[PDB]
């Protein structure tokens, strides 16, 4: 399966957002992160990806396709706008085994609130 996520200056949950903020995918699925507005990228958050998965970081303005394989939660951010809360979550599979470890990760406050909301939306 193939998915799109937009990086936007504004959307449903306000300013500086990933839309959708959460996505539940299967191993081998692909996500294309599209900065439909200028000035955004996608980067894995430290401490918020499954053991073994590969960290990534796109270029600003790049439509960036990533394939997800290792099960669990993946926290992502927009590098320049992380402090503004510009984050999202991709979750591979139900019952993510790294949930405990990723809830322990430190994020700036607005990012943490939006990551907590995303993780709840994913059923956790
Ligand atoms: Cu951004």
């Amino acid at each position: 399966a193939d998915f799109e996520v937009h990086m936007l200056n504004k959307g449903k949950d306000g300013a500086m957002v990933f839309e959708p903020a959460s996505l539940k995918v299967a191993p081998g699925d692909t996500v294309t992160f599209i900065p439909k507005d200028k000035g955004h990228n996608v980067e894995t958050i430290k401490g918020m990806i499954p053991d073994g998965a590969e960290a990534f970081k796109s270029k600003i303005n790049e439509n960036y396709k990533v394939t997800f394989t290792a099960p669990g939660v993946y926290g992502v951010k927009c590098t320049p706008h992380y402090g503004m809360g510009m984050v999202g979550v991709v979750q591979v599979g139900d019952a993510p085994a790294n949930l405990e470890a990723v809830k322990g990760a430190k994020n700036p406050k607005k990012a943490q609130e939006r990551l907590d909301a995303a993780l709840a939306a994913l059923g956790n």
